């Protein structure tokens, strides 16, 4: 129930999702997250990938969004970051909401977690968890990804534009010292990689 409000408003989350703006302000929420993991000083590398399905995702070497059940709520922790809207200040529609909204407007979406010497993952269809996260590896590694597959019943149009998310993406390079944000189109192989250190 979580996500309700957001499956009942998507426009007043995500903004306009006839003209393209709203289809591209998903990737930016989910962008935005793994900057946070930057400003907080654990992320210097996020990957954004658009795939040949048309999907997109986002990578980054930050901690990893944390795994442990929080008995309070009967869940992991990403889990709850998943699918209940955060409570802080926050294209049309609201900007800074984080992937719950994403998840919510997402046919799918689907979770990666480096983090413990584990790797965990999660799948959704539109916003609801279809089993619980579940450790499928080690890892020396630590980090997120993304990957989701945005609602066909919610943006007219789902096919993502390489040039919008290239324009935002040199901006948030130039705003973001020291991350490097890598661009692949799996398309047309394309990668683009802007490195502002300053
Ligand atoms: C979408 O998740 C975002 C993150 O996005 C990415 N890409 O990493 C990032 O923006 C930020 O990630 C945080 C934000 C706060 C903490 C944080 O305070 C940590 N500190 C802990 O000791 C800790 C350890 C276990 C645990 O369950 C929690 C609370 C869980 C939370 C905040 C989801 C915290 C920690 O290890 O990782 C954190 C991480 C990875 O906030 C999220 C989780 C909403």
């Amino acid at each position: 129930r979580g996500l309700d409000a957001v499956r009942k408003r998507p426009g007043m989350y995500i903004g306009d999702t006839d003209d393209g703006t709203g289809l591209h302000h998903m990737v930016f929420e989910v962008v935005d997250n793994a900057i946070d993991e930057a400003l907080a000083g654990h992320c210097d590398e996020i990957i954004v990938t658009i795939h040949e399905d048309e999907s997109v995702s986002v990578s980054d070497n930050g901690r990893g969004i944390p795994t442990d059940i929080h008995p309070e709520e009967g869940v992991s922790a990403a889990e709850v970051i998943l699918t209940i809207l955060h409570a802080g200040g926050k294209s049309g529609g609201l900007h800074g909401v984080g992937v719950s909204v994403v998840n919510a407007l997402s046919s799918k979406l689907h979770l990666t977690i480096y983090r413990a010497g584990q790797i965990h993952e999660q799948e959704y269809h539109h916003g609801d968890p279809q089993y619980p996260l579940r450790v499928i590896g080690e890892t020396d590694n630590t980090g997120t990804t993304v990957r989701f597959w945005p609602s066909a019943e919610t943006f007219s149009q789902t096919i993502f534009n390489v040039e919008i998310l290239a324009r935002r993406l040199r901006e948030l390079s130039f705003l973001n010292a020291g991350v490097r944000i890598v661009l692949r189109d799996e398309r047309i192989n394309l990668e683009h990689v802007y490195d502002y250190e300053g």
